[PDB]
């Protein structure tokens, strides 16, 4: 029987869900293509279902959208940003049980789920701002007589494609800005947190119905594969958002590409922490639990990879095993865990697949690397050691609780082999060389985005810029 | 015989070039892949030889520039601009030669070929004070004692190609803003430019080389579509900016996305004017002659296309009529004519292909059309009428001097009928109408880059990347 | 008896007022100074009293700021913008209850009193993104191993002083920013406006308290000349915002550089409306009569000058006339009437002296011009002709409905006619040719820092201290 | 005799200087009033006369450069880079014997006279690239059909007053930028360093020539005190840059203040070296030598103030001392020197004056303290140590080598000391505390305005703001 359906869950109808949701929003809610359960990862208990879009869904939203942006792109972007303000204030009044939601159905703890849509909250409340700051300086031009001008224009139809493991707030983020530069969106979610994705999608429809604007400026079209690709595909989605994995991202950017269009790719990948010799421990290891950890080790920042100095290797490996021995494990929606489960039981079958090519490759697991004998996708958060750097099954990206861990002995190998990652998204530091911390933020250290050390024209990639030159 | 042979261009030789030419340049010149002779479109007489880079030569050289770079990314940014202030001043040394060099290779004019070195030379003054701008914001993180740093590094190695058009400036743009943010670059120009390629390369590598530092910062391989595939697969070639033709751009964009690496395309696209009922015809004509016939019509700006209301449409093709008669074409080194010889044989094939397909898609030619019957490349300036906003040869960008006019009806007509095409390059409009102007340049208004009204400092984050780093200082 | 003792005032309790008010806040709140009774202009009846700072209570709350400031500077820019965001949701909250004393204590509007507090509200959710904006650039340096640093800090203790016709929003604005930026503030009102400052201040207060920040973050000090002029002298107020007249704004201004302050001062200026021979008559009379009548003339933006072609001068003042006739003038709390009652007693008399100096000037009252014969401080909307580009009283800012209305020639008179003026606040043209508007916002156009046409992000900066940190990491 | 008569001064003519030189400018060349000679510090000598503004001349040439910024303000702002862009070539061409005069009438070494010339054409360099950003974005309206534009404008004519320290590149900045911006610019110069300002003029005059441009653009009006004064009173001067004294500059700032003018103050004060206990001694010794004597301690940087922990106080006063007795000391023009004279006998007064009132004070003279026996303003650049941090004499900023030693023993006092100092234009530290240096910098570190650890928009100050609502 379905979750929903039961007493315990009746709060689920606050967010106004039923038994078997609409799972496509145009100014109008339907669905006609196929119906999917979406299951609790704590229990593999089924929640509710939501009516995917059909093609023809898919067709008719998007000519919506396009139709809904001639009055949209026409709202001052203050006024835009008063709407994404308010999107925000409904998001306050549901955090609760949206937040519970997340953890629910996609299985984060508690905090993590109400951290996540405080996150999106705290997006819009900046976007307000933001909103104001919206445009290009009037420079001057080499003729007298004329002016140039640096015009920004929204895109139009900015399709968003989003994860499993953030449901909420990369939606967020995308909509907020996308919305206050003047575009439409059409938002395409994991399937496997359809739930998440109407709720959310609820909450924007009646503040949008409130202020007598059309619907469609936030379009849902809940699908699978053929959805995204339908995106990919289509001239009329201006700008396409895509966040997940490399191999699905790759094929993504290049469909855009193909019929010259924009996208904007998040596609995460392996995270190292590098802790040398000089490392403070009473920061490397609870930095390092949490970074591994943390959502069952399923963020885009998941930390799979620890350099540590030869000296103390061994001791952080201990204090490692022992502060993840006392990690509290529940239910994620009970306020006492600490620790939930994967995501699918297909992500089980990944986690017991990468233990073992891992002991086939020569590493020792020195903590877990076993299912939890318990209802629900839990398994137990794992540290391997003995592995090369070089290893295969280290370089994949497994959204699981595996650690792998390397020794070096010098600064200048470790740096070598960490750059020999591509995919590479964080890099974190733990060190007291100033020196080293220099060479390895500068242009010849660390090539990820994100670079941690013991531990705002983002509108631009919304819009499209002109070179208008008038002459008076 | 080749004229670097011939007494009367022996200021050739100002240019350090010969008769065979090296056309690798990575610290050391060099070359043992195919050789090119280029030749004059003035008279299609052969000018000199290139050796272009073999497989050989491309690797040896993508190494040399990787390990320079060591070098030159440990340069501050100010001292990076002013090597490239100095680049600049070895430019003006030789600007007259050049400039003289462009127009005898290329075939532009002698005032496009000096203007285009001076446009290199201005790119180069104002790098100097860019260079002192490059960086990032330190922001407070909510987390007291951590600070928030958006870095800045060099992407390491930009390749550069680009198109036989502008074969100095836009070369120009692009290394001396990699420059500055610090990377290392590879040239692969156009192969009917080499000379030009070379030439520039020779001005970069004394400066360089007097300076003391790795010739390699500015290396230089002369080649075809195998050096520019080679670039658009290689994974050591960080960033590739290519100028050219839309489909010779788009392998290269795919082949760049294939591999994860980061691509910079100028693809062009066609040209539209569109004057209105309200429009001063006296600013129209001669905007729309010049728009259309400047540089021969080879610039990635020409206008290609011209819309007239219903209302001037008989007008403004009558004063174009006579104004066209008037236009002189010869010798670019002829301070007294407008413009010169197309760049190719085969750009005057294509000339007289698009002439004769545009009568079978039911135009007229009400002036030009023809090819003068003299030495070189010389084509009429020609103006097409009666074709349908849609015919497909209009469309197609033929780099010759062919002005298509339409006439239209109604604004909802013609705006429609224009952001009908994928992605133009540029909309000039001619009106009075301030809404309309307000219109067509606003949301719902031109899709194009480029937008003109009555007429035909954050770049250099384009070659560097970013990073967000935390640091936690307590 | 005073109006907050009749239980149909009870409302003004929801913003924790009584009979006497304690009219100094440095966390805690207090008053050793005079005693001023506010009253309704409405109808002349006492409100509610306000015990000022005497010079101890000044004194003990620049330190208690100045201590405060330690503990408030420590605390990250975007976790200082939640404090604001918090202060803006508490304004929301009570919006309608302390619009109405705006409206009460003031004689605005009520739409206008309201409005006032969401602007306010606006503010604060303005500050909250430009709390993660705050901070400069790391450059690098000419020297290798060396980096630039471009670093931003508070200035410490920002006074305030803001006048009665915006009693709540610029306050609001100067303490929002200067609170992101870390620094604390000292607020002196206008007199006439104490209720509302000791309102806001409490909504504020209770913000601080509940966030266990010491309340002085925001101190008030009601008070007048005295106060305000201790706080220009005060070396401890290391900024001084101040807005209000010309003559008082320029004193504070020359004590504050003797001191080598820093000052922010809005002094105001006049305004003028310029109505072209193409102007459209349909904008300029309504946009020319709200400018002018909008909060009874109170507004520092008031336009009380309108330059009108003499080709239809005679018609703008008619239809003016015919306008002017249909303004409901009443009480601010009814939704239906356009403007309310001047500030003051001392107001009307200034209105009448206006009046009547003006007819000695030769001027013709062609509409209103009168007291309305009722309780509180209510006057006629006024037009006046006749008066010379120059007269004495027409550039004297009257804050009373009164507009003075001159023809004109040539474009060239009208236009050093208003650049004549020192220093005007705004200007506002209505005309349709393009080259005109150009011409007036261009360098030789108006010198006012608000110009209008056909209508009547770095801001944080002012309220901090820049350095240039050159640190050596070689 | 005057040196610009004798044949081992025949270099000046390069110049196009003369026995006696006009000191106006304005197109025309001119000066009615008093005719002032200027002499060479290094020897007393005279070197040549100059014929100063009357204030017929002063008021003529504000009137003429008024009537040449309806012309320049018209002038696209990548032009007028170009034309700094040819002053700055201008001066490459003269830079030899126009850094030559700088020595010569200044009194500052060879190197940085020519050094002072190089930092005018780099600014000149800079300026050409600066002239094309200058401009304020078009920001969206609440209002639909409203545009929101920031506007900048020339503020007209700005006039610049500049001291004898920097006689070249002071000017130089303030010159290049408020051109690129518009403006007309109007200089009064040191009149001790009335041949370099009359020299650079006579460059920067050609170029304008030559451009067929108003020469009054760049007008020169040579003159003293009274000058200074009509500048600061004129409300046709719309903006007054002001580099000097401290007691002049304030009148100065008063008196735009008094007619809402607006201004530009340098002027400058004191400046303190904190070496602490954890200081590299092989940093702080020529770090302190080169800040205290560099120009004979004529820098509005000269280190005046120098705090040293009691550890280490009798050590680096030593190698002060010993550092102090190797400088090379002659006439600043031959190429061979380090140290030259002081810029006038008045400064040597001051110098003996302060040497004296410091000993009454109870300080005491470790090194120099004497004017030296020889033609010219020559002193010993002199350390006194035993003073208290409180003095008076300390304070007071004279133009002369005297370095005053303090010694501290914590962090905590003497950063108090030194936020005691309301003048303070520079503060440089040397330690190796990563946690001090933050303090230092930080809210509730140094107040200068410079601070240096163990060694943009500027455009918007010569130009004003509007806010422009235009209704489509
Ligand atoms: O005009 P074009 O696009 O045919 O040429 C533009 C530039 O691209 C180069 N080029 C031609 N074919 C290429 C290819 N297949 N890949 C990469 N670059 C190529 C040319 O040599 C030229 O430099
Ligand atoms: O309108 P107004 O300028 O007379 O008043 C504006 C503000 O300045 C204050 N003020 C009045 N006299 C002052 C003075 N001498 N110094 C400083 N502030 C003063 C007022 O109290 C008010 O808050």
């Amino acid at each position: 029987t379905l979750l929903i359906n039961q007493p315990q869950y009746a709060w689920l109808k606050e967010l106004g869900l039923r038994e078997e949701n609409e799972g496509v929003y145009n100014g109008s809610w339907g669905g006609r293509g196929e119906v999917i359960t979406t299951y609790c990862p704590a229990n593999n208990e089924p929640i509710a279902r939501v009516r995917q879009a059909s093609v023809a869904d898919y067709e008719e939203t998007v000519k919506k959208a396009r139709e809904a942006w001639k009055i949209w792109a026409d709202i001052p972007a203050p006024k835009r940003g008063e709407i994404v303000r308010q999107i925000g204030d409904a998001l306050r009044e549901k955090i609760q049980v949206l937040g519970s939601l997340v953890s629910l159905e996609m299985g984060k703890i508690l905090v993590e789920g109400v951290g996540e849509v405080q996150e999106y909250v705290d997006i819009c409340d900046y976007a307000v701002g933001l909103s104001r700051m919206i445009g290009g300086p009037i420079l001057p031009s080499e003729r007298s007589g004329h002016a140039l001008i640096e015009q920004w224009n929204p895109v139009g139809l900015v399709g968003i494609i989003t994860a499993f493991n953030f449901p909420v707030a990369v939606y967020g983020w995308n909509n907020a800005i996308a919305m206050i530069c003047g575009n439409v969106c059409l938002w395409k979610g994991a399937p496997t947190t359809s739930l998440i994705s109407v709720a959310v999608t609820k909450i924007i429809a009646k503040v949008l119905e409130d202020n007598k604007l059309p619907g469609a400026i936030c379009s849902l079209t809940c699908g699978g594969a053929d959805i995204g690709t339908a995106m990919a595909k289509d001239e009329r989605v201006n700008l396409l958002s895509f966040t997940g994995s490399t191999q699905v991202g790759k094929q993504v950017g290049l469909m855009v590409q193909e019929r010259f269009g924009r996208s904007l790719l998040e596609l995460g990948g392996n995270n190292a922490i590098i802790a040398f010799e000089d490392a403070d421990l009473s920061l490397v290891v609870p930095s390092a639990l949490f970074a591994a950890v943390g959502t069952a080790g399923q963020r885009c920042t998941t930390a799979r990879r620890l350099f540590i100095h030869e000296s103390i290797h061994d001791e952080v490996v201990n204090r490692l095993k022992k502060a993840y021995a006392q990690i509290r494990v529940g239910n994620p929606w009970d306020p006492n865990v600490l620790y939930g489960p994967l995501h699918t039981k297909q992500a089980v079958s990944m986690f017991l697949g990468a233990v073992e090519e891992a002991k086939k490759e020569g590493g020792t697991v020195v903590y877990g690397g076993k299912v939890m004998d318990r209802p629900g996708n839990y398994v137990e958060p794992t540290i391997v050691t003995g592995l090369g750097h070089d290893a295969s099954i280290a370089h994949t990206e497994t959204f699981a609780p595996i650690l792998y861990v390397f020794k070096f002995k010098n600064e200048e190998e470790v740096f070598a082999w960490n750059n020999e990652v591509k995919q590479g998204l964080s890099s974190s530091i733990f060190t007291k060389d100033l020196g080293r911390i220099f060479r390895w933020l500068g242009p010849k250290g660390s090539d990820c985005g994100i670079v941690n050390v013991n531990i705002s024209d983002a509108w631009k990639q919304y819009m499209r810029r002109s070179t208008c030159t008038i002459n008076y």
